[PDB]
Parts: C-alpha cells; sequence; structure tokens
C-alpha cells in the first residue's frame, strides 16, 4: 500500500490539478488531495468552501481522499503516513520554488519523495490566479474548471 | 486598415514602454495603447491620470490612441476592431506569464494575433515598478521617463 | 502599409509548428517569404533543393507565402529582400535567451528590420525539428508533427 | 500495484548523481530497471559492456534494481519491458526545458508511461557525467562524484 | 583599503546570509552589511531588530560593520565611500531582477561595481521567506539560522 | 589585502564585452592575469599565440593586466599563480546555469579560489565570440564588437 499526498492551496481546484491528481491515481494506491490553508495567500475560497469543491470534482476518483490542513505540509504527510509528495511541473518560474520546497520538505522529513508530474499540454499555460482574473473580467472559464467550480466561482463573483 | 493594441497597466508609462508602441506604429496602421484599470495591482496612479501622461507622451505618435480598459483585453481588442495584440519582451521571468496571458488571450479570441516586440538594450532592464522604487528614494530617473511622466512622478510622491 | 516579412530558418524538415507560425504571419502580413538556410555547419538531412520543394507543397493552400532558398547572412538576405519584419516563432525559455542575441544582432545589421515573435499552438509547442528527427532515425512515430509530403520524404530518406 | 519502473540514460560514466536518482525510485517503485543507451551519436568515453558492468557493480546492494543495455527508442524499450513509470533526475532550470519537450514526446509515444521526475541531493545537484568527466581529463580530482568501482575505471580510461 | 557594501532586507538573517558575508570578508578589507528598511515588503521585524540580530549574528567577523538605511542603496553606498556592491546568486529567478537592480545601480553610480557571489548548496535553496513560512508551521528551522536568529523568530511568532 | 585574480576563458576572439569585464576586474583587484585556455576541444578560429598576441594588444592600456596562455584545469592554473579571485563574465541566465556548475566545482577543486561575477555594460550583454565569429563569417559588420586590432586580424584571417 502506497500513500501519496498532493499538497497545494486549490484556490480553486482547476482542470490542470484534475489532470495531476488523476495521474498520481495510477500510479499510486492511495492519493490524499491535501489543501493548505494558506491565509497568507489570501485565498478566494475557504478552506471549507476548497475542500467541498475538491470532493465533488475528484469523486469520480476512487482511490482520492481530500482533506484540509493548516499544520505543516511535512508534519501533515508524516501524520497520513504518506511516502510521496506530488507536485504537478507546468514551466521554469514553478520548478526554481518546487526545488526550496522539496530540498526544505527532504530537511523536515527525508524519507518523504517529492515527484513531480508534468500535466497535459492543455493545462500548462493556466492556474487558479489566471483563471480568476478572466472570470473577475467575465471572461469564459468554463474549459478550464469542473462544472461544480464553474459554478462556485460564478456565485462567488456574483 | 492593420489595428493592434498594446494592452498593459502603464504605471506609469516609460521609455521601454515608448519604445515598444513606436516600433509597433512602424508596423501596423493604427495602435490602440490600451490602459488597463487593474485594481488588483493596487496602481500609484489612477486610470484617467495614466490615460492623460500616455497621450501626452505619444502625442507625438500620429498613429497612436490612448484608451482606458476595466474590460477583459481580449473583449476590448475585439470591440476596438484589433486583430493584433503587441506585448514587449524584456527577459524570461516576463516571457513565462507573457505565453499563459496569450495563450488564455488565444482561446478568448482565436483571431486576436499577439505579437512580442522587443525593446532597445537601452530599456531591457527597466519597469515602472523598479522606476517607481527609484524614485520614492528621491533617486534620479529623468532617463527613463517622458518629460511629462518625470514631472508627474516627482508631484505624486511630493 | 503593404509589409513585406521573412520567415528565415533550417526548415530540416518542416513540421507542422513552422506551418503553424507561417499561418499566423500570412494573417497579419502581406507577403511573407518562407526563406530557407543553405545551414553548412548543421549538416542537414534533407538537402536545399529537397527543402525547398518540401515547404513549397506544404505551404501551397497559402496564397501569400514565397518559399526561397538563401546562403548569406539573414540580415542581408532581408535587405536585399526589402522586408522590413523578421517573423521569429517562440515556444520556450531555453530558445528565448538566444532569440533576444539573434534579434539584437539583427538590429544591429538591419535597423530597418523589426524582430516579431510568433507563439505556435500548444500543440507544438514541445517540439522542433531537432527531436523529430532524432525519434524518427530511432524508429519512433512522428507523423503527427509533419505535414504528409514531409513525412512521406522522412519514410523514403531513413528508408535508405 | 506492483509498478515497473525504467530509469534511462547514457551513464558515461554512472556518477553518484544517478546513484543517488536510482536509489530514490528503489523506494517507491517496485522493480527499476537502470536502462543504458547504446548512444552512438554522443561517442562514449566508456563501451555499452563497460559501462553496463559499472552499473552493475555500483547499484549491487540495491535487490530491486536490474541493469540493461538498450539500443532502440526509450518508449519502445519501456513499452517491451511492460514499464509504466519513466524516472528522470531533475537538477537544474536548463535541462527542465528539454525535460517537457522528452515528457511531452515519450507521451505522444507511449500515453501509458508516466514520466516521473526525482530530485537529488544538493550535494549532486550542480554536476553532471560531461562536467566529471571533463575536469578528469583535464587533471582534476572528480573522486568525490564517483562510485570507487567507476573511479578505479575512470583513472585506468584516461590513463591510457 | 577597499570597501563593500552587502545591501538587502535581511527579514531575517540567515546562514546563507552568513556565507555570502563570510566569503565577502575574505575577499575585501571592509564590509559594511547595510540593512533596507523596505516597509514595501512590510517585514517581520523592525528595522532596529534585523540590525541588533545581524550585530550579534556577524560579530565573530572583525571587519563586519551592520548599519541599517532608508536612503537609496546607491546614495548610501557612496555615502560609505564603498566602491564593491555584494549580492548572493542562489538561482535563475534572483539573477533577472540582480541585473535590473545593477544595470539600474550602475547608472546612479558607475564606479560602484557590483559583484555576485555563490552560497554553498547547502544555503542555495533557502530565502527569508522559506524559513519564516516552515517557522509560522512551527517546522525546526534551527539548521537555517545562526542561534540569536532562531531564538527572536521563535519568540516573535509566539 | 594585495589580491591577484584570474580571469580565464577561449578568448577566440577577445571582444569588447571581455575588455569591458577585465576593465572592471582591474578597478578592483591589485592584479588581473586574463587566463587563455588552449581550448583544444572547440577548435578555436585564432591559434593561442594569436588569442594571446591580440589580448596584449587589446589590454596594453592597463597596468595591473597580466595575458597568459593555460593548458591545465582553470582551478590547477588558478592554484599555481597563487590566485584567490575568479572572474566570471555574467551576460544571461541561459550561461548563469553552467555558471553555477562550474562555480561548484571550481569550489571542489580548490574552496581557495572565490568565484566572482561581474556584469557587463547593457551595450555587450547579448554578444558572445561564436555569435561575433558566425556574423563575421556569414559577411556581417562585427567591427562595433571587437578592439580595433581584433577587428584587423578578423578581417584578414576570413580573407584567407
Ligand atoms: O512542509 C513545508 C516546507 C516548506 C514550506 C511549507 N509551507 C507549508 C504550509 F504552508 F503549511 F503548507 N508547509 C511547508
Ligand atoms: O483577456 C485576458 C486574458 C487573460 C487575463 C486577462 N486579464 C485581463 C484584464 F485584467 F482585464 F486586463 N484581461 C485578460
Ligand atoms: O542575420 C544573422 C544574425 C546573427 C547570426 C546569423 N546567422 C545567420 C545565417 F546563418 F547566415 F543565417 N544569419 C544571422
Ligand atoms: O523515447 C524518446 C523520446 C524522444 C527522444 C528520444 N531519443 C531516444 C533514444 F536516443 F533512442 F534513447 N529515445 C527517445
Ligand atoms: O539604489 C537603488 C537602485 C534600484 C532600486 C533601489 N531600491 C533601493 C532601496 F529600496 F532604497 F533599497 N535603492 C535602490
Ligand atoms: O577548473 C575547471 C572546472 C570545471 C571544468 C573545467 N574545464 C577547465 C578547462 F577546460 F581545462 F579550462 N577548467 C575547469
Amino acid at each position: 500500500q502506497k500513500r501519496a499526498i498532493y499538497p497545494g492551496t486549490f484556490d480553486p481546484i482547476t482542470n490542470g490539478h484534475i489532470d495531476i491528481v488523476t495521474r498520481a491515481t495510477q500510479m499510486f494506491d492511495h492519493v490524499i488531495l491535501a489543501i493548505a490553508a494558506s491565509p497568507s495567500k489570501k485565498p478566494m475560497f475557504t478552506l471549507e468552501e476548497r475542500v467541498a469543491l475538491a470532493q465533488q470534482a475528484t469523486a469520480h476518483l476512487g482511490n482520492v481522499e481530500v482533506v484540509g490542513f493548516s499544520d505543516l505540509m511535512a508534519n501533515f504527510a508524516r501524520n497520513q503516513h504518506a511516502t510521496v509528495l506530488i507536485r504537478g511541473l507546468r514551466a521554469v518560474a514553478d520548478f526554481e520554488y518546487e526545488m526550496q520546497l522539496a530540498h526544505m520538505n527532504r530537511h523536515l522529513m527525508p524519507e518523504l519523495e517529492s515527484v513531480f508530474l508534468m500535466p497535459s499540454k492543455e493545462w500548462s499555460f493556466i492556474s487558479s490566479s489566471l483563471v480568476k482574473e478572466v472570470a473577475r473580467h467575465q471572461g469564459d472559464v468554463t474549459h478550464f474548471l469542473p462544472e461544480n467550480v464553474h459554478q462556485a466561482l460564478m456565485a462567488k463573483l456574483a
């Protein structure tokens, strides 16, 4: 039984995130999609809203468990009995910070292996931030988000 | 009649921006210098101040039209009958975000072509943000800004 | 403005990525010269005549494209072709660094030539002629990245 | 899930950086094939037999590692080895650009193969077989970057 | 007598910063570790706290002088009779902004030479920001900070 | 402190970019050795004697510059020259990745040698000896990027 954690702010979860978590379930027995509270990022959606959106978005994937956390992600991964930490790698700018976070996590929990997955070309140029910006300007974001997420983002901005 | 839009925050417009818009007028019949309201960026100058500064800075260029907008830039480009979207490419860090914005704009308006122009070596290491920082510390920024802009930035910080 | 633009490269062979870029350029410029470098230093898989014939066939549906070979400096050719626009396809960060060096050098050589960077479809943003040739040489399927005529010529080339 | 993973490369020679990556892969995957490319185009310092023998000796303490040579496309080998995971070591930004091109090409060639990027220790994050060979050829001390058997073979190679 | 300035926010000073300033004292006769007030960065520690922490952290280095400044760093370097400006180069992302700052400083003070030093592999993936984030989540940061700094960060977050 | 610094490279040929870097180094270090690599692997346009003579002429106005050739590892030369400072010119992101690999390797080889990165004028931030030679070989104007003596020698070299 191999347990992987996929941590992030997921404010909100996008098709890019769905792509990564799906690739993770094909590789590992159990995947914990872990939503960081991230108050420093001043998130659009509350932790509870992000958890509900991700639960509904990944309900079709049987080996996905969605959980929120305010803890240090290394402690949360230890407490979830995870030995793999998944992160998606879109481009060079993300990669630089990903190395810092992975080297820090390695110092905090050496047995937790950080692995990087690459999203499809389709989602290689999107982010939660970019989708929110288009949506703040009433631009069509239906293509980039699960149905429930799209509806929730429409509601939040109305 | 080929119509290009050059969108940005232009808070404030710099010689780097003047260089790009000038290169755009040598290539296209009509260039719309489009100033985004950008409230998320908490701009130093109001949209109306940015419009007036850019109007005065580009008045020597006959085929430049300066306009402000709070709309989605793809809708604004459609509404201006533009088929070309100009962006300046200084370095690698800008380029990464430019690809995301251009792929998003392509999804929103496929017939709007994003084109990138490269500024002179002279303005390749400046930004509105950098100029404002030097100016907040009373450093000489006369070299990087049009006269009217320099005067307005002095006034704003006094 | 009746703009003449040049789109230079080795095109060894021409890919769907190059077709995407030259198609975008024809939508904004009146005349586009797709200029094929003799490129001796690189030692191309296809001869210049083969490269020109392939690009001609693959761009025949584009009325404002002219396929031409050249052996001079790409600024000297642009100058003599009366081009004022230099098309460069931009895929990612790694090439961008060399692109800025090339664009500043071209500006020194010919100030009246303006470098314009176009972005290909996400579909072709991660390929190159180099990678396509390597995959094909090693018995990989590259059909999806090439015009049909290029696919046919590449199989014939690798067979012998 | 009884996962089969492949870790391909030229391994010319195998370094402590490669050992670090293959050790991390054995901790998360049931069987790891360390696959050594014939790699003619590059013209390797060590022959394929030498490279295979060195990697075998240097990974002998890892029970779930299989050292194997291959000459086909790395996707064709992975497919025939029934591997569903492709291990790639990630050191820095420069290689990352080529890594995304390689990973998208491998996904086109074999959708059922998943590219996974592992990060080496900070200790090996700034070395390559290329840099190690260059230093050693120029009479520099590379003992710290190599398994002991590799260090012995490299001195013997450079002596003659 | 060669005088170098090592400017930064140092919020708080890390072992990465200690590594750079130590390398600077082996190269130059006198090194001024200059702490920018940086109010735009909303620093965790006041300028006076950052000065005291850095003074205590570098007291073992005889040719280090710690000073705070709210001035333009080019004017401060001129006023300190410095001809060398030290900056540490961790990775690509820092480098891009470092070039802008160095080209700006060169415009402000041409005789001030910006030099870049490379930290040890040990500190190549850390930053004040990253250390503060781990510490906000009660993660162990003793390895990345001088003793006095670690204690002060514990206190501040308690 | 009476600092000895080394500024190594192939200098094939020496450009205004190299002159800018070595001039900045003489302003902060007591003695600067401009060290020219034999560099066989690269196959230089100018011989080592030609490269040394050109750099000598182009730096003659700088009293604390010594032009010297070397064939050893650049750390072995620095050690034997009693240099404690290694000057590296930094132009852009692409070279920076290799610069960190080189600097960490040089630190392993000679801990007492400190790598210092200097920034050239914006004027020379987008050129290289490689690009200059390519332009010149292809009948482009490179006068602006070179010392006058280098410009004269380059025309003579390309003529024959
Ligand atoms: O384990 C961690 C390592 C480095 C940074 C971190 N930031 C968090 C948190 F914000 F809680 F998600 N956990 C971290
Ligand atoms: O068309 C757009 C695409 C992507 C992001 C965008 N942000 C804006 C706006 F803020 F209004 F300028 N328009 C966008
Ligand atoms: O105009 C150019 C500028 C810089 C380099 C160049 N190399 C060529 C050539 F190879 F000839 F096509 N043209 C160049
Ligand atoms: O599967 C591959 C994808 C892309 C390029 C590749 N080059 C090889 C080979 F050299 F044969 F090992 N395999 C590749
Ligand atoms: O000399 C400077 C050049 C560029 C930006 C600058 N920002 C400062 C300050 F914030 F004061 F530290 N000084 C600067
Ligand atoms: O000291 C060095 C460190 C790393 C690589 C190196 N290659 C050389 C040489 F080519 F010999 F000049 N010196 C090096």
